[PDB]
């Protein structure tokens, strides 16, 4: 069935809200859809224990009704690099968990689509990335890039270290995340030209709850 | 005679305040200084022509007296990428220039920091990057990383870029942009760890005017 890891140029670029344009994308092409955040940390206190908001929109945007906890297994309260909270908290993050994750959704979808934390280097452990992980399971890689100043500089850096690696580096999805800026245009040109990969579609400046706005049309997932 | 590059994690994460450290800790142990800022973009008007501000603050930190045009041949008004202004305005941004500009420099100083632009990768033209000229030079390279969440995988995407690319990283700058936050020791430490140079040193959260602060103590040199 088909998977794929979504990265970004850094924390809070737009991977939620990508991912949730990606999995809409996928459902409106007839897939049996499910988001997986393996790890998550920056999370609310409920009835239920602790619950992640990136966790939640995956989980709403998904064709298929699934658990929470399938959804992301691993929920920090503090919103911090996983490896730090979780050894303050002794609660360690294991990629054999993650995996088994992984494979517990292809028992009922057929299109996957996993949100990694923060950057593609983001630690897990003092010994274990998020990288690796990604790695081991040689999941191919859609690079979301958040269109502003430096975007250029990581976008680079993030491709060559995923195709590096031997990954495959299936597309990238520009996200507007401010109104448009004067080099709008200029910037979408250079990032086309430098990254090796599809442009798989651009989402618009959406002020108001965009994780909720219906925002697949501009994913051509035939490019993926 | 002593030659290094500052880049950094990105822009705005304090390459500027890091190389006026590193110029006034120099000084301080002798050397004849001189910054270096070859491309500038974000610029202001003044009647000799355009001004930019990192230029300013290196020549102000520099031990010997500099012209200004010396410190930086190419200033854009404009602050976005040197490669999308320089096209706009049909100023071509010129390898040999900027090398013509360091070796200028050095008939003078015996110790010169070279301040980069935005951060690794950052465009000059269509087809050369600023990360193309420090490779061709052979510069040993500092790497300034702005204290933060998401700086670990920024620090770590460009250690191992410079590295490839057959590049020494002589060292690496903590620079303290906002005042103590929860993780701070936590992140040091894994930075520390991740980061394969020495850590030369750490300037703490200087609100008014860091770039005239007098931080060379933050440095020390001979780890470098
Ligand atoms: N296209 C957009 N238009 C308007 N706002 C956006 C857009 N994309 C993202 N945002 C806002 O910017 C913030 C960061 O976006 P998002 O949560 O998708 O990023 P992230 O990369 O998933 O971050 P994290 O590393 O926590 O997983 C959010 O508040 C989101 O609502
Ligand atoms: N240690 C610090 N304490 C307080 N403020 C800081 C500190 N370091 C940097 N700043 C502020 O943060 C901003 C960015 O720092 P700086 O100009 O040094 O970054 P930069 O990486 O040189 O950016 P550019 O890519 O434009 O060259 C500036 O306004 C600066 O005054
Ligand atoms: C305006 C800004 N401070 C500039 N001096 C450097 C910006 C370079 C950004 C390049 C990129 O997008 O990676
Ligand atoms: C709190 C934040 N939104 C997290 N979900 C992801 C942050 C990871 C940052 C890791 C790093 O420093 O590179
Ligand atoms: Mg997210
Ligand atoms: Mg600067």
């Amino acid at each position: 069935s088909k998977r794929y890891f979504v990265t970004g140029t850094d924390t809070e670029v737009g991977k939620t809200v990508a991912s949730c344009a990606l999995l809409q994308a996928a459902k409106a092409a007839g897939y049996r859809t499910a988001g997986y955040k393996p790890v998550a940390s920056g999370s609310e206190k409920t009835p239920e224990g602790l619950r992640n908001s990136d966790a939640l929109a995956l989980q709403r945007n998904s064709s298929l009704q699934l658990d929470y906890a399938t959804v992301n297994p691993y929920t920090f309260a503090e919103p911090t690099s996983p490896h730090i909270i979780s050894a303050q908290e002794g609660r360690p993050i294991e990629s054999l968990v993650m995996s088994a994750g992984l494979r517990a959704l292809e028992q009922q979808a057929d299109w996957v689509l996993v949100e990694g934390a923060g950057g593609w280097f983001t630690p897990l452990s003092d010994t274990f990335t998020f990288a690796d992980w990604v790695t081991q399971e040689q999941l191919p890689v859609i690079l979301v890039v958040g269109v502003k100043l430096g975007c250029i500089n990581h976008a680079m850096l993030t491709a060559q270290v995923i195709q590096h690696a031997g990954l495959t580096l299936a597309g990238w999805v520009a996200n507007d995340v401010t109104p448009p800026g004067k080099r709008h245009a200029e910037y979408m040109t250079t990032l086309t030209r430098m990254i090796p990969a599809p442009l798989l579609g651009e989402i618009p400046w959406l002020a108001e709850n965009p994780e909720n706005a219906a925002t697949g049309k501009y994913i051509n997932l035939a490019l993926l």
